C-alpha cells in the first residue's frame, strides 16, 4: 500500500514532534513538559496512524512533485500528526466518559494508577499541541488560517456528535424508542465522520491550494459516507471483534449506546425479543450483556453486517466515480482499500 | 465604577450570544444545541463578569469614540463573552479535577444528578463556542488571527499551569518539601495570571490595533503581577473566605494543593508545627483540615495576607507608573480597584 510506503518516515517524524513540543522547556515549566511528553508517548503512539498518514499520502498525490520540497513534506507530516493529536484528545476524554478499560492493547490512560481524572487536563494539552505545531511549522503559509479553522470546526462537530452520543445513552435509563436509524446517522455524522475522513483529506487539499467550496463539498460527499461506514464497523467490532486485534474492550451494551447493532436488532425483533433486549440492555451484569449478544446472534446480525459492508463498499465506489473529479481517484481509493 | 456602568449592556448581550450559538439548529443536532444552551446558562452566568467586562471597559478606553460604532461595540461585548467562556471551560474541568462541591452558589455542574463525567465534553463545547463567536463576529476584521492566536495561547498556558498544579498536589501523597515559593509563583503565573488579566486587556489592545510586541510586553509586566496577587487572594479565601460571598467551598487542604497559605506556613513553622502540618495535610478528614486551619491561625497567616495585599497593591501601582504608557493609566487603575 501507499500507506505502508509512507509510514516509516511518518512514524519517525514523531520523535521530532515531541522534541519541538518539549523544546520551550522557560525551565520553570519543565515538570509540566515532562508530563506532556509522557501523555504524548502513551496516547499518540501505538495505533495504525491511518488518519495522519492520509494527510501525507493525499499531499503527495495532490501537490506537484516539483513543489514537494523537504520543508513542504515536513509540514505535511506535521499536519498528519496534528490529526493524530486531535484523535488522541478525543479518545482520552471518550474513554473516561464511556468507562472504558483498554485502548490500543494497554490500560486506558485515565485508568492508570496515579492518572485518574487528571486525564481531563492531559487531553486538553493534546488539543493545545495541534495549534502549537500549526504555528511553529505553518504560520507563514497561505493556508495557515484555513487549517486553524478546519481543526477548530472539526473539534466543534465532533463535540456536538459526542453530545448526541451521550444524550441518547443515559446511564441506568433504558428507552429503546430513542434508538432509530435517523438518530444513529446523525450521531455518527457528527461524532466520527468529519474528523476521521474529511479532516485529513481537507487538510491536504488546503495545503495543495485547493480551497474551493465546491471541491470541498464534493470530497465531503465521499468522505462523510466512508466515515459513517467506519463507525458502523466500529460498533460491530465493539461486540464481535477480537480485542487482541481491536486493542480495546467493548462497552456499548453496558453503556446503553445507540449502536448500529441495537438499531438493527430493533428493526428485526419480535415483541418477545424486544422485551428481552429491554430487560438486559444498558446494565453492567455480564449475564445480561451475554443475553443481548445471544439475541444479536439469533437475529443474524453478523450476517447483516457482512452484507452491509459489501453494499456500502459498492456505494462509496459509485460516489468516487461521481465526485472524485478533478482530484485523483487514487486519493479516495487508497483510503477505501485501507478501511474495507 | 466604569464596570458598573458597562455591565447592564454586557449582561444583556448574553441572550444574543446564546441565540446566535443556538441559531444553526441542521435540525438533527437540536438535542445537542438544547444541551449546549443548558451548559451555557448554568456555567457562563452567575459570576461577577469582571474578566469579560475588562474587554469592554478597555475597548472603550483604547478605541477613539468616533471608531466605537454600534458594530464595533457588539464585537467588543462578544469578545468579552469569549473570555467568560474560556473561564467557564476551565472551571467546569477544574471542579471535576479538584473534587469541588459548589461554584457560584450552586452545585458544581459535574455534581448535578444526570451530568457527572459528561461534563468533560460540555466543557470542550464551551471552549468551541469561543472560536464560533470569533468567526461569526470578527472574521473580516484585521485582528481576527491575533485574537484566535491569543485565546489558543492563553488556553495552552493555562493548561500547562494546571499540569503543574496537579503534579505538585498528588492525592494521598504528602511531601511538603515540594511546596516552595519558587514553585508557587510558577504555578500561578501559568494557571491563572495569563488568562485572567493579560488575556482580556490584550484582546482589547488587538481590537484597538495595538499589536506591538513592546506594548504587549509592558502590559504583561503589570497584568501578570495582578494575576499573581489575585490567585494568592483566591488561595486565602479558599480557607478564610465566607462561602456565602465566594460562592464555593474550599478544597485546597483536602486536595494537597501548593496553596499560598501552605507555602507561608512552611516559611514560619517550627519543627513541631511542621510535623502537625505533615500529619494533617492532604486528607479528607474534617478534624485534620481543622488542625491545619488552626495552625495557620496560630501563625497569624490572616495578618500576613493583609500585609501582603497592602504591599502588592503598592507594587502594582508602582508598575502602572512605570509601564502603563502610552496606554491610559485608567485601563489598569480600574481593574486594580476591582480586584483589591
Ligand atoms: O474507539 P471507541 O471508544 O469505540 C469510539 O469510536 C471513539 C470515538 C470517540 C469520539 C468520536 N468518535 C469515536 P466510540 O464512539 O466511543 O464507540
Ligand atoms: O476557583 P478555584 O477552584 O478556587 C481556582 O482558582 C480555579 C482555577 C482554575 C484554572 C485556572 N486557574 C484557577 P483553583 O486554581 O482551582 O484554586
Ligand atoms: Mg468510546
Ligand atoms: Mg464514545
Ligand atoms: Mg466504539
Ligand atoms: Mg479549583
Ligand atoms: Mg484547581
Ligand atoms: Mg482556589
Amino acid at each position: 500500500d501507499v500507506y505502508a510506503q509512507e509510514k516509516q518516515d511518518f512514524v519517525q517524524h514523531f520523535s521530532q514532534i515531541v522534541r519541538v513540543l518539549t523544546e520551550d522547556e522557560h525551565p520553570e515549566i519543565g515538570d509540566a513538559i515532562a508530563r506532556l511528553k509522557e501523555v504524548l508517548e502513551y496516547n499518540a503512539i501505538g495505533g495504525k496512524y491511518n488518519r495522519g498518514l492520509t494527510v501525507v499520502v493525499a499531499f503527495r498525490e495532490l501537490v506537484e512533485p516539483r513543489k514537494q520540497d523537504a520543508d513542504s513534506l515536513q509540514r505535511a507530516w506535521t499536519v498528519g500528526w496534528c490529526v493524530e493529536l486531535l484523535q488522541a484528545f478525543f479518545l482520552v476524554a471518550d474513554d473516561i466518559m464511556d468507562s472504558s478499560l483498554t485502548r490500543r492493547g494497554q490500560i486506558c490512560w485515565y485508568q492508570k494508577p496515579g492518572v485518574g481524572l487528571d486525564a481531563i487536563n492531559d487531553a486538553n494539552l493534546l488539543e493545545a499541541c495541534i495549534y502549537r505545531l500549526l504555528k511553529l511549522y505553518c504560520r507563514e503559509q497561505p493556508y495557515y488560517l484555513n487549517l486553524i479553522e478546519l481543526f477548530l470546526q472539526s473539534s466543534y462537530q465532533t463535540e456536538i456528535g459526542q453530545t448526541l452520543d451521550l444524550l441518547t445513552a443515559p446511564q441506568g435509563n433504558v428507552d429503546l424508542v430513542r434508538f432509530t436509524e435517523k438518530r444513529y446517522k446523525s450521531i455518527v455524522k457528527y461524532k466520527s465522520a468529519f474528523y476521521s475522513f474529511y479532516l485529513p483529506i481537507a487538510a491536504a487539499m488546503y495545503m495543495a491550494g485547493i480551497d474551493g467550496e465546491k471541491e470541498h463539498a464534493n470530497a465531503k460527499k465521499i468522505l462523510l459516507e466512508m466515515g459513517e461506514f467506519f463507525q458502523i464497523q466500529d460498533d460491530y467490532l465493539d461486540l464481535f471483534g477480537d480485542p487482541s486485534v481491536t486493542g480495546k474492550i467493548g462497552t456499548d451494551i453496558q453503556d446503553n449506546k445507540c449502536s448500529w447493532l441495537v438499531v438493527q436488532c430493533l428493526q428485526r425483533a419480535t415483541p418477545e425479543q424486544y422485551q428481552i433486549l429491554k430487560e438486559n440492555y444498558g446494565q453492567k451484569e455480564a449475564e445480561k450483556v451475554a443475553r443481548v449478544k445471544a439475541l444479536y446472534e439469533e437475529l443474524d446480525l453478523p450476517a447483516v453486517f457482512l452484507q452491509y459492508e459489501e453494499d456500502s463498499y459498492s456505494h462509496i465506489m459509485a460516489l468516487i466515480e461521481q465526485y472524485a473529479a478533478p482530484l485523483p481517484p487514487a486519493v479516495f481509493l487508497g483510503l477505501a482499500r485501507k478501511i474495507y
